[PDB]
């Protein structure tokens, strides 16, 4: 993944 | 995934 | 992954 | 991975 | 800002 | 801003 | 702003 | 800023 | 800033 | 990996 903020 | 904010 | 901030 | 900040 | 992905 | 994906 | 995806 | 990926 | 990846 | 800050 890329450019993700705070994901689970 | 990409460009996701706070997803579960 | 790349450019991810605080992901789990 | 690269350019990741605080990921687990 | 913080946690931004891209150009500014 | 924070957690933005793209251009600004 | 935060959590925006795209251009601004 | 901190935790930014890209150009500024 | 800190923890930045790219050009400024 | 490269250019990573505080990752686990």
């Amino acid at each position: 993944g890329f450019g993700n903020f705070g994901t689970s």
